[PDB]
């Protein structure tokens, strides 16, 4: 018999390759109590079975999806998302990275609103200096912006700041 | 933020049309730290979303609600889950039990708890029958050796 692995119903699915979203995932987790899981050992379940569905993903190559998510993405297209409220945080690198800044937590957005997810946790662009993002709609960003490289000292108040919004 | 109902990741949907299966369900989960979950508002997500499932019945021949709702059972993915089963059924034993067990079987769910029948459901019970009917005062203590079983 295995434990659930949270109390409250939030699953936070997340892709890594060197490990920064896989450590701010935990963090996000924690403070909802949630699951953190990687997308490459996700299910279809791991999507459906929560009240507050969390996905991040860093931004990998030219502004693309990060591999594991881009391989596991029918996961997430064959979930059934619709009225479900769903919230997306984004790892990248704004100086090295200013015109594809955080693209893939667009691409996440744009898979979610088809599947008919309610998206909540948009947060503004004010703090970040970037040229072009897939994640900025209407001057706000879909959900939180985190840059490990460049901005790790802010990200524990971003994340504090974002969750207050989620409950 | 809603809780998830249940620290361990146990479901034990269940169907009751006179309140005897109902309370059973509802000890078996207390015991295992489960969620309770009636077949008429259960969701193919309750069946799934568990690492052990339990499926509870009461023989009338299978209630009425389970088959109007064995949708939830046949398109829920148990490929490989880890399935239990408890039946409530001197009058009559513990049928739909055995109509239970097929189904799960023939979604690929690996079935454990089977139970001694010293106390259409080889030589094994498939699962816990429990008589609420003459044989209250045993169930407590089926119930205990069936927990032992699964853990
Ligand atoms: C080859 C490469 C391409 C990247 N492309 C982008 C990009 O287009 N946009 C962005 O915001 N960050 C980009 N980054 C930065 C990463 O997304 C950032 O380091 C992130 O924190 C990595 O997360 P992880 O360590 O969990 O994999 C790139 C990094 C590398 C190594
Ligand atoms: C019409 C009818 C048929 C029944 N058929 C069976 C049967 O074949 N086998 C059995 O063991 N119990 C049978 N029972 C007994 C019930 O399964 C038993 O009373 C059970 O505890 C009912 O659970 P519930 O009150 O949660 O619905 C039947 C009861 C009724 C009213």
């Amino acid at each position: 018999a295995a434990a659930r692995g949270s109390h409250m119903s939030v699953n936070v699915i997340f892709g890594s390759d060197a490990g920064a979203t896989r450590a701010v995932a935990s963090r996000i987790a924690k403070r909802l109590q949630g699951r953190a899981v990687d997308i490459k050992s996700a299910t279809t379940t791991d999507f459906e079975a929560c009240s507050l569905l969390i996905l991040g993903a860093p931004t990998y190559g030219f502004g693309d999806l990060q591999t594991d998510w881009e391989t596991n993405i029918d996961k997430l297209t064959s979930a059934n998302l619709a009225g479900k409220k769903v919230a997306l945080f984004g790892t990248g690198d704004q100086t090295n990275y200013p015109d594809s800044f955080v693209d893939a937590m667009g691409l996440l957005y744009d898979h979610v609103v088809e599947r008919g997810a309610d998206v909540v946790g948009f947060t503004e662009t004010a703090g970040y200096d970037y040229t072009a993002s897939k994640a900025e709609r209407d001057g706000r960003f879909v959900g939180l912006a985190l840059d490990e490289d460049g901005q790790s000292s802010k990200t524990e108040k971003r994340i504090t700041e974002w969750i207050s919004r989620l409950t």
